[PDB]
C-alpha cells in the first residue's frame, strides 16, 4: 500500500510550474514530475492551471497540487491498494474526478500520481520500470527505440518564422542506442556549423526542445540545412529525417497559414490539398520518413488522403491526443499509421498504455514522446522500452530536459547487457 | 565500503560527453554526473577528453571513463573505506593521480567518483545530501541560498555579439527559496516579452544557460532589458543584477574586446581601465551588486584597483578556479571578495569544501555555481545548503539541467520545514541569521 502522497509545484524546462508526485511505500520514496506541452490539442485532458494571472503569469498549478494532496492522497491510501495496481489505482482517480477529460483534478493532478505509483510499482515487483512496465503491457521484449532528435526547432517553439514545429533526425542506421546518441550529437554539433555559416551566430541559440532556432522561413531550408548537416557528419547512409509540423498550430478558416508567427494575412493561407503536395515535395526530395500533425486535428479528411497516399508514416499527435477513442476513428478512417505517445494527453499510465496497445493491435506505430514542457523526469525513456515501441522523440541532444531521457536510454541499454536489441532500421515495425 | 563503481559516458546539456559514475554500497546504488564548461579558465584543473576527432569532435570522455571503472575503482574498493570518509577517499584519488592539475586521471574522472561517493556517504549516515555536506564542512544552521538566475546570456554561452557573459537576477527581497523562485520565473517571463517588443521573436530564444540570447552588442542594453523586466513584473525592491563578465574570454593583447564574436578589430579594444569605467557606470546605473571575472584571469592589478574602488560584490571564477593557492592570493591582494565556486575547476568535494571555508575564512562570499555544460545532476543544490553559502547561481529558470537545481532546493527547503532560513539580503554573509 501508499504510505504517504505529498505534491508540489516545481518549474518546468520553460520555467513554468508544473506538478511533482512524492510518493511513499515501504520500498521507499518514488517521485514523478508531470511535462507541459505548447502545442496542445483541442482535445487533450484538461491541464489545470490556476489562472491568478499574477502569479506566474496565471500557471501556477496550486490548484491540481491541492487536488492531489487534498482528494487524492487520502483516497488512495485509504483504500489500501498495492502500488502494483496500477490500473485499479488509475481508474480510481478517474472515477474520483468523475470527468471525461481530468478537468474537476486536472490530468496533471492525476498524471503525476499515476507516474510514481508505476515507479513505485516497479519498486515493489523488484523490477527495473522499464520491465515493470513491459508487464504492465503484456510485453515479453525490450526493445531500446529510435530516437528522433529535434534538431531545428519551429512553430510554437521557437522565436522564427518557421512554421513547422519539429525537423528531427533518426539514427536509422546505428549500430545501438548509445551510437545513436553519437550520431544525433555529431550531427547537431555539425548543424550548428552548417547554420552559423549561412546564417550567422545569431542563428545558432535553441528554441524549446534545444534544436537550433535560425531565422527562416521556409520549411524546405530547415530540411536543407539537416540534410546537409548529416552529409558533412557522414551520416548520409545511416539518418534519415522526420517532422512535426504542428498543423493545428496554423489552422485557419479551413486553411493552414505557414507563415502564422507573422501579422495576419488570410491571402498567404493554403489549402490542405496545397499542403499536402507541399509535403509529397519533402517525401521525394528530402529523407523524410514521417511527418506528423500534417493537417489540423479535426481535417480528418486530409489525414486519410494523405495518409493513402503516402508509404512514409504520419504521425496523429493532436489528431489522437494519446486517446483511445480518437485512436479508434483514426483506425477506422485510417488517418494515420503511428501514435504519438504522451502519457499528459491521456492523464493517466494506465490510459496511455491501453492507447500504445490499441494504436500496435491495429498495426500502428508508436512514438512515445515528450512535451515541450519537460522536467528532468525520466519515466518516458523506461516507458519506451517497456512499451517496445521503436521509437521516442525526447528532445535535441541539447537542455537536459530531453538529454535525461536519453541518458536514461542509454543506462537502460547498458543494463540490459546482450539482451540489447535497438530498433535501428525497424523503428516503424520494431515487433519482427 | 564501496561494493562496485561504474562509470560511463553521459551527453552533458549542451550534447557533448561527460563523466557519469554509479557507486554501489549496501545501501544501494549513488549517481553523480561531472559539469563543463565553456569559458574555462586557464587555471582549471584538467578536464580529460579523448581528443579522437572522429568521434564526438573530440570530446569523448572515454579515457576519464576508464581511468575511474579500471584504476581508482579497485583504489577505492580495497581502501576499504566507507562512503563516509570523503576526504580519506578523495585524497587517496588525489594521491594516486599525483599531479598538481588531475592531469593523469582528469578532474572529470576524479570529480565523477568524489561526487557519487558524497551522495553513498550520505546515504550511509542516512542524511540527506546536503545535511551530510553540512557535516562534511563543519556546519549545523542551514541556509537557502539566494538564486542568481542567468537570464540573458552572451559571450561564449550564445549566439549574440553581446560580449559579457552572464546577466543575472537575484531575488534578494523574496521571502524565501520558493518565492524566490516565482519572482525569477516572473522575470524572465515578462523580460521574453519586453525583448520580442522590442527586438523581436527572433531574439528570445536560448543561450546554454537558458537566458535570452537577444541579437545586442551593448552590455547596458541587457542591463536596461533586464532592469526593465523586474520593474514591470514589479520587483524593483526585491531583484537585484548580478554579472559574469567572464573577461578572460576577451582579453586580447592586453587590453579587452567587448565585440569579440565579430571579426577581430584591435581598433576597439580597449583598456583594463577603460573597461573599469564601463563597470562603474553599470554600477551607478543599475542594480548591480555582484560582478564575477571583471578583468583577465591574469590582470590580478585590474582586480585590486577595481574591488578596492566599488562597495559591491566582485567574484572570482576564473581568477581564482576554485583554488585554495589562487585564492590565497586573491585575499592576499584582495583582488575579489567572493568565490565562485566550481567544484570540476578543482576537482573534488573535499577540496572544494576547502575552497569554501578558505573563502569564508577570509571573509569573502561564495557562489555555488554550475558550469554552463550542466547535467540532470543536482549535487549543487545540496552542496550550497550544506556549505551555507548564501547564494547560487545555476541558470536561468530555463532548461532543466538549471530547474533541476532549483527544484532541488525548494525540496530542501520544503524538508527544512520551520528551520528553513532564506538568506535574502545577507546572500554575501548569510551566517549572521538565527537558528
Ligand atoms: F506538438
Ligand atoms: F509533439
Ligand atoms: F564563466
Ligand atoms: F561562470
Ligand atoms: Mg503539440
Ligand atoms: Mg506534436
Ligand atoms: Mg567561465
Ligand atoms: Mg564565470
Amino acid at each position: 500500500s501508499i504510505e504517504k502522497i505529498w505534491a508540489r509545484e516545481i518549474l518546468d524546462s520553460r520555467g513554468n510550474p508544473t506538478v511533482e508526485v512524492d510518493l511513499y511505500t515501504a520500498k521507499g520514496l518514488f517521485r514523478a514530475a508531470v511535462p507541459s506541452g505548447a502545442s496542445t490539442g483541442i482535445y487533450e485532458a484538461l491541464e489545470l492551471r490556476d489562472g491568478d494571472k499574477q502569479r506566474y503569469l496565471g500557471k501556477g498549478v496550486l490548484k491540481a497540487v491541492d487536488h492531489i494532496n487534498s482528494t487524492i492522497a487520502p483516497a488512495l491510501i485509504s483504500s489500501g491498494l498495492s502500488v502494483v495496481e496500477q490500473e485499479k489505482l488509475d481508474n480510481l482517480m478517474l472515477e474520483l474526478d468523475g470527468t471525461e477529460n481530468k478537468s474537476k483534478f486536472g490530468a496533471n493532478a492525476i498524471l503525476g500520481v499515476s507516474l510514481a505509483v508505476c515507479k513505485a510499482g516497479a519498486a515493489e515487483r523488484e523490477l527495473p520500470l522499464y520491465r515493470h512496465i513491459a508487464q504492465l503491457a503484456g510485453n515479453s521484449d525490450l526493445i531500446l527505440p529510435v530516437p528522433a532528435f529535434n534538431v531545428i526547432n519551429g512553430g510554437s517553439h521557437a522565436g522564427n518564422k518557421l512554421a513547422m514545429q519539429e525537423f528531427m533526425i533518426l539514427p536509422v542506421g546505428a549500430e545501438s542506442f548509445r551510437d545513436a546518441m553519437r550520431l544525433g550529437a555529431e550531427v547537431y554539433h555539425t548543424l550548428k556549423g552548417v547554420i552559423k555559416d549561412k546564417y550567422g551566430k545569431d542563428a545558432t541559440n535553441v528554441g524549446d526542445e534545444g534544436g537550433f532556432a535560425p531565422n527562416i522561413l521556409e520549411n524546405s531550408e530547415a530540411l536543407e540545412l539537416v540534410k546537409e548537416a548529416i552529409d558533412k557528419a557522414g551520416y548520409t547512409e545511416k539518418i534519415v529525417i522526420g517532422m512535426d509540423v504542428a498543423a493545428s498550430e496554423f489552422y485557419r478558416d479551413g486553411k493552414y497559414d505557414l507563415d502564422f508567427k507573422s501579422p495576419t494575412d488570410p491571402s498567404r493561407y493554403i489549402t490542405g490539398d496545397q499542403l499536402g503536395a507541399l509535403y509529397q515535395d519533402f517525401v521525394r526530395d528530402y529523407p523524410v520518413v514521417s511527418i506528423e500533425d500534417p493537417f489540423d486535428q479535426d481535417d480528418w479528411a486530409a489525414w486519410s488522403k494523405f495518409t493513402a497516399n503516402v508509404g512514409i508514416q504520419i504521425v496523429g499527435d493532436d489528431l489522437t491526443v494519446t486517446n483511445p477513442k480518437r485512436i479508434e476513428r483514426a483506425v477506422e478512417e485510417k488517418a494515420c499509421n503511428c501514435l504519438l505517445l504522451k502519457v499528459n494527453q491521456i492523464g493517466s499510465v494506465t490510459e496511455a498504455i491501453q492507447a500504445c496497445k490499441l494504436a500496435q493491435e491495429n498495426g500502428w506505430g508508436v512514438m512515445v514522446s515528450h512535451r515541450s514542457g519537460e522536467t528532468e523526469d525520466t519515466f518516458i525513456a523506461d516507458l519506451v522500452v517497456g512499451l517496445c515501441t521503436g521509437q521516442i522523440k525526447t528532445g535535441a541532444p541539447c537542455r537536459s530536459e530531453r538529454l535525461a531521457k536519453y541518458n536514461q536510454l542509454m543506462r537502460i541499454e547498458e543494463e540490459l547487457g546482450d539482451e540489447a536489441r535497438f530498433a535501428g532500421h525497424n523503428f516503424r515495425n520494431p515487433s519482427v
